């Protein structure tokens, strides 16, 4: 036996029942004391926030019997490499940028998607950047399937649910010549063979473009282009239970990287005293995550989390 906590019984059971958990063998011991270890640690976060000592809070969600390093393994897919350069982004001529950017009340956001357990989010990153470019250019907003991308472009260099990067996915588009649609290839969020058809590519690319490694250049791009793919440092609890706020995390990395997200715009927060600038961030863990699946993550602090140092937007 272990020492569970009695006042945290109820929970337990509503929380199993809400994400249908299916146990037995001997695991549900070691889940539950997972997820009270973990319900702890969001508790000291929040204390520690009315305390003054933190710019966000976070909440418990359907990660909460994992471990962050099970986590990491299962989800975080994205390489951290840069095999080939794209085109060199060029800055517009004397512009400077607005203060503040939102993409989705424009029209060229889809609603938050869920990459389930597999390490698929270059994926959702490369379908994000392609569905702004696509909006761009036509007028039309049309989910796109990362389904077609885990499924087809093992050639170009990704690997299915084991990760792979958001420029192997621009690449494929371009090879390929099209890429299907959301509804005619849903997503099952497992690797299988290709079933790409032709006759229902909604979307096309020629190529991608690289963005410097500068939060000034990113504010830039984002301004004047759409929507951006970009990697961060996801490998903290801290991150794992955001619920709201700025996130600032001491112990974040912005030389190792390892989740694929989308920058859908920028902005600010002041009082007399101070809080600042934050890139608005689109997730692909579903809408119970954070924001409705969004998070504001800390800008011009010395590239927090890496958030310009992978960044890139195919050519449509």
């Amino acid at each position: 036996s272990l020492t569970f906590d009695h006042s945290l019984e109820a929970q337990w059971t509503k929380w199993k029942a809400m994400h249908n958990r299916l146990y037995g063998m001997n695991e549900e011991g070691w889940r539950r004391a997972v997820w009270e270890k973990n319900m702890k640690m969001i508790e000291l976060h929040n204390q520690e926030y009315r305390e003054g000592k933190h710019s966000f809070t976070m909440a418990m969600n359907a990660f909460g019997d994992m471990t962050s390093e099970e986590f990491r393994q299962v989800m975080n897919g994205f390489q951290n490499r840069k095999p080939r350069k794209g085109k060199v982004f060029q800055e517009p001529l004397f512009y400077e940028a607005p203060r503040s950017v939102d993409w989705r009340e424009k029209g060229y956001v889809t609603p938050v998607k869920n990459q389930g357990q597999c390490g698929s989010c270059w994926a959702f990153s490369a379908t994000g950047a392609l569905e702004g470019q696509m909006f761009r250019k036509t007028g039309r907003l049309i989910s796109l399937s990362e389904q077609n991308l885990v499924d087809c472009s093992g050639p170009q260099g990704n690997e299915g649910c084991n990760g792979g990067l958001m420029d192997y996915a621009f690449q494929y588009v371009q090879d390929n010549g099209g890429l299907d649609s959301e509804e005619s290839y849903p997503y099952e969020a497992t690797e299988e063979s290709c079933k790409y058809n032709p006759k229902y590519s909604v979307a096309n690319d020629a190529g991608f473009v690289d963005i410097p490694k500068q939060e000034k250049a990113l504010m830039k791009a984002v301004a004047t282009v759409g929507p951006i793919s970009v990697a961060i440092d996801a490998g903290h609890e801290s991150f794992l239970f955001y619920k709201e706020g700025i996130y600032f995390e001491p112990d974040c990395s912005s030389e190792d990287m390892d989740h694929g997200v989308l920058v859908v715009g920028y902005g600010f927060e002041s009082t007399e005293s101070d809080n600042n600038k934050y890139w608005l961030v689109k997730n692909s863990w579903g809408e119970e995550w954070g924001m409705g699946g969004y998070v504001k993550m800390a800008k011009d602090r010395r590239n927090h989390c890496g958030i310009a140092s992978a960044a890139s937007y195919p050519t449509v």
